[PDB]
């Protein structure tokens, strides 16, 4: 609800859906393999850096960034995928998903920080939603 | 004791170390910060690689990699880290006793992989073993 | 009136300032020739990408863009010139009314989108608000 | 039936093809959209650098190139797309049959500038056959 | 209090900041030496970049920037610095307190900027916020 | 059976293999003719770098490499295809079974090269089978 | 004597003049071995350039490129050299009466495909007689 | 009259105009000294690049290029220019009619090569026709 | 008179030259407008760099740089400008004579830093004199 | 005798020089061609420079550059060679004899320009008989 | 005998053939010498690259390099050149024979290596290995 | 005394000098080993450039330089270290004498070379001492 906790909640998503990525990068299988291989690398190294900066993001505020993976997996509001077999309409459905599930956060953490006069904030929410549209457009359209 | 089942513990141990490090990062303060900052940069992007390359090894093995967050803190030998205050030679002497931990493993990777004829993984472990020993190298003169 | 109505108004206005000042490229004649040549090809091609920004923005809204070169030419407040011969003091002082006209457009652009919650096409808005102003004074400058 | 009037209809046709092509790079959709959203770029693009070209072509013939979209419509044989949703393979089709037009164009341009001795319009000529030959080559290869 | 003028007394602080940091960077002495020098030089290169941003900003609001070294003197907020010897730490303790300075003032010129929607004035004042932000909390860090 | 022989075998199949990946290249149909067109000459590519490696290891080794492409195809144990139409996923199971040959051959370089204490000819092969492991691996996860 | 026959049976000179000047590149001994070992690379590389490049226009006239080394060695008209052993003026001597063939055949190919109005063709073939005229004119200068 | 005379009566002009510019670039005067002092080092520096071009044309047809600037002299159809003080549009319409020239001499190159199936010539004067006709449009612009 | 007296005296004129080149730069107007702004940059930067490379000189002589910005208005021979409208050529004719000031000191600095035996400040006063004389010339030429 | 007579006979030899060794390059013959064809190309846009360089040092001292090639000729000290037919022995004697000219012309630019107070020029004069010192020796060596 | 032994003495060697190869450079004389020049510079480089790489390697085994030059040469298996004079051919003898005594001490080195589980050497010492055997080919190619 | 012997005692402590800070690299220990351990690098790396600029010096002066390095230990006046254990403060320490050793024989270089009329070898020296200069202002710095 403050926008550090906000932040720390984005952070444990980061890493649990670069997992999650991770694992539809390697696990993909079938005719649409290589496409997706590499798309899926670019997916999971999106969420690798949107973890540091959430970091970044705040210490800058006077708090402390996750400590470990335990409180990534406490923290997250993204399931964990135990499966290793799926098909590349999945990966992409679910990819979307979780897109979605961040603009909701992301807009919610531009309102939450310009409330409390977070100019940086506002400004590192307002371009992450500018990615996450660009990103979820591109799956709207591949899945319609 | 199986290659393949080395290879995933140390995957393990590499996201968990990532994390470890990405937390000494933000978290070091004092007159040694600027370096200490710059460097554990270096080595929790290193980790991160390392987590990848460990994953790649596990596919051509037949076998699948890491699926899960959770998955990793069952298989990791490394203890997760839950303070935020350290001074910076702790954090190089904490570091240096992980990298001894991951080239004892290595070497066991080198090993087990020759024995069942696996030249590619053995190749991928001995040059690992090299990045090690350089790193250990290092830390022990900066802590001699 | 809506926020992806002035965009595709935008959209209009500069593909049809694009071949404005694809024409002044082409048939600036005179001592300036060799300065008005180039600037004018530089000019063109701010267009061309802002054409190509404005459509992008009008499907994140979930809208399609310009169809066609008719429909361009419909939805244009930009007079378009026949002329085929100018003093390049001239070329200058129609660009510089055409960047006043687009400046008041982005500012409406940002006000309509920030009523609505449209960050991301306010950031947009902004930044192209931010070169316009740039542009302006430089040919303010120019022709004071 | 001039050489420099098969240049200014060219040059129609090319920002007409660009337009129709960035309709197509917009407004795609399905398993194949990131394929097909990345090409159409590219050959939209081509289409703006021919534009271009042509004008230059006409400027040394001592004519004025195109003046305004509403006459780059006039000489256009290219019939304008205001369809918003087609299947990949219809673009590809449609691409394919505009790609055959200039073909057939630019040979009647290498043709009729030879006969005028116009050497560098005939240089010019020869050299987009080869681009719009390996085009048509590599569409009908994925049609087929 | 109005936005040119806090514009105008910023780029009158960033030049002085700038020969104040000049001062520290050749005068340092000491084991830490190497490390502050670049530091430094790093530092006040920053301060001649925001100087000639401000200029910028201050022209397209329709004012003059700083006409002379005299005038940065007398419009100046920071006090500027004749010893010339100083203990590393002394350096980044009053590092530290300018940016504190400077971050107050770019609050205000987002503020102010925003009040009498200059946008363009925001955007970057926000920018700078982010930079000095980053510069804030490393410098407290190494100070902790 | 000797390293030398092993190489100038594996030799005249790379030279034969580019021969039948550049016919597949040029030759492949249908709505995957983009992507197999691209990876094709990628992997023709790969087998004239081959080519010249082994004959690189077959002078050191004090013989000669291939003097002929008579003598490549005397020596090869790949069948040479005549077809001229294939679809693309015959084209990903012809190249598969290929590269499960030369790992095979590969396989034998390594052992019979230790056996010699040839170690420049080991460390070539295991490098070669590092590359044909991660090809196979792919190849494996399109067609699955 | 058809633009395509004389095109494939200079695809099968290409890649067996390759092979010719690999097999000398190799077996070059003497105290110009290092200029000549460099000098053969080039050439071979070159020749393998050419082999693609005529494959390219091959299947512009709707053919099939070759298909073979079988058929390489079939249509080709230059002679395989079994020899390994050369002095390396006798090596300059061999590969200029092949550029001198070459150069015969690209005259033909540039005269049928003129008289066939094959433009792309033409160009091509002129092109490639200005390389071989400049690496005739040099290996003439060196054996004067 | 001959393919090698107009070439090597234009390697004489070449270098005579190199030199003609060059008087120019360093003794020209006035508010356009900027301009122009640019404008003529490019064009010097083509005229050198033309003098070379033409020399190995010369050798490719077996013949001898210039051995002096005494032979230069001799064969040069071009004035050269003792004066040392111009102004800026003297040179510009100076250096328009020696374009003019060459292009008149370049169209006689190409008709008179052709005539002798010398195509690497005829490619290589229309090549060079391209750059005048650009060259000549843009002065002649800049003079209008 | 004492060569590092000199270097103290020019690095104030450089910075108060900087800031008067800087006015220059933002103030000027005019169709000389495009090109007075850009080279007036350059002009600026190099003074900029002019302070940084004296600075260097004096501590290498055991002394201190310029502490402040008043100890550079206090020591400079250079008037400031409060002026903030001008013509372009008045500006060239400024810079000129601020030049030729230049010119004049660092003569004064090469002769008496020889009498001194400083190498060092011979060559670095010898080098900025090489670069004064040929600004001179070109805004000698340009003012001719 | 003056130091701008010494340079406007220096600029007249390198031109002839450039002349010289362009006539050796392109006739050059035998078993060296390669390596002397290449050193020449380096040697005469060598001499090209310093024809450059030259004409820089004269319009410093407020003289003309030479304006023509028979002015060049005229003031030249080098025999102009009208000889195509050489052995590379002596094209290398014959650059060594020319640099031995330049090395004791460019030492007596040195003094010249010293006894004059000229330090640019100096400066340069002994830049430049540090690459000739270089040349000779090479030569030299390669000559003995 | 020992890992670190061999290692100490090949990194002696390393240093006295770069001493050695370093003479050759400068006093090698006659027709071959700008070959000669240029190899014997890349062969020293590769010795001080060395020389390097194995103090790497010796204090990762816990041991000091080699502390001085007096130390070296107490070490070094290779003779040091006292000579000044040589003719190109033995030069290229003499280092064949270095290279040579310096591939049987890195098989000692990769031999014992391996019989101490020190796998990193092992690697090292293949890596150098393969370097060796090429320069070795080459030079017995040139000296055939 | 003589300038030949000047610099073949400078090129035997260059090499004296940079076995010395090749030791101190190696053997570096404590806080400060990962700056003193990157700057030594450096240092050596400078030294070994110096070594082979010094060379160069002696050839060009018609004499050998040094040819092995029982001879560089023969003349340099440097001492050889053999500890192995010291602190990072005593090895700048040390190397700040070794550069002020360095001066004074560039300074007599310089001096010396002047008195014979050795224009190329004065500005070696100079520049030489420029670099040294700045080096001993450094370590003074971090010493004080």
């Amino acid at each position: 609800m403050k926008t550090f906790e906000i932040l720390k909640h984005l952070q444990a998503d980061a890493i649990v859906l670069f997992m999650k990525v991770h694992n539809f990068h390697w696990n993909v299988k079938g005719t649409d393999f290589f496409n997706v291989h590499k798309a899926t690398e670019e997916i999971y190294e999106e969420f690798a850096d949107m973890f540091d900066d959430l970091a970044e993001r705040i210490v800058q505020l006077g708090h402390h960034p996750l400590v470990t993976l335990s409180e990534a997996i406490k923290l997250t509001r993204v399931k964990e995928e135990t499966k290793t077999s799926f098909h590349s309409k999945d990966i992409f459905k679910e990819i979307l998903e979780d897109y979605k599930h961040l603009e909701k956060e992301f807009k919610e953490l531009s309102n939450t920080a310009e409330k409390e006069g977070d100019k940086v904030t506002v400004t590192y929410a307002d371009d992450q939603l500018a990615k996450l549209q660009k990103s979820i457009w591109m799956l709207q359209a591949h899945l319609a």
